[PDB]
């Protein structure tokens, strides 16, 4: 809409660069995390996260996952690509969405908003790759986790904040 | 070894202006917890780390909590006094030690450190009270917490260092 009250005000684009009201996404725990560029998945994050997939799948989690370039600094070796240079792809069970800024003056409404959340002690800049987020039903940022979280270790607020 | 290496490094005063090296720490888990000046155990950190040291003191888990009072030193309707700044008592069984900053120019030696933690990933100055770290047996730190994550919620971690 105009007046960032929840998540659900926000529509983001999808790797098929077609929009996606995050509105639908009510009744339901988002779990907001910035994966990075690569091709191949290689981090231990995906896994975990798959798991977490597996299990709260068809429980009322959602997982969010959007890809950033701002970090990675990775050490080159022919990364040198300004015409498709990010990966073409992104294999894995949960939804994938269209690269966009986490940080930074082009940063995504949605990213600003949740750094908003509970009070501003969620404002800081996204540190690294795999930041991780959670929202509640209502599309209120209720928790912020720093990179070197894994996943899993994020259970026991999921579990709690789908009330099983 | 001038410059430090690990949070084994540093020597802190304790509740009562006692020195303490940190080394008598090593081969135990440290949780690191940043808490309110003011008197009053009734936020919920104090009960969920309570239950935790409970749990796990004789396991190889310790917790090292510092009041700071630069977090809403506005709240008592009368905070104004100045008799020190900082609650006379503190009634728990894990260790209180001296008042401390976090942030700023006199933040302690040990939250410098420990803002230095996975190559800067942990730079962000501490967000409010009850912000939390996690370091190993070895004295480095491994992670880090929101203020609003609450301290059940980092058991998984937990075991995981104290290998269970
Ligand atoms: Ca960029
Ligand atoms: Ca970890
Ligand atoms: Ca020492
Ligand atoms: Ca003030
Ligand atoms: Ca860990």
């Amino acid at each position: 809409s105009k007046n960032p009250e929840s998540v659900h005000d926000f529509t983001v684009k999808d790797a098929k660069e077609n929009d996606v009201d995050l509105s639908i996404f009510k009744g339901k725990v988002l779990l907001i995390v910035n994966v990075a560029s690569k091709c191949g998945m290689t981090n231990s994050n995906y896994a975990e996260m798959n798991q977490l997939y597996e299990k709260y799948k068809d429980q009322g989690l959602e997982i969010l996952a959007f890809p950033c370039n701002q970090f990675g600094e990775e050490e080159p070796g022919t990364n040198d690509q300004i015409t498709d240079f990010v990966c073409t792809r992104f294999k894995s069970e949960f939804p994938i969405f269209d690269k966009i800024d986490v940080n930074g003056e082009n940063a995504s409404p949605l990213y600003r908003f949740l750094k908003l959340g509970k009070w501003g002690i969620f404002g800081d800049d996204i540190q690294w790759n795999f930041a991780k987020f959670l929202v509640n039903k209502d599309g209120q940022v209720v928790d912020r986790y720093y990179p070197t979280t894994s996943p899993l270790s994020l259970e026991r607020d999921i579990k709690q904040l789908l009330e099983i």
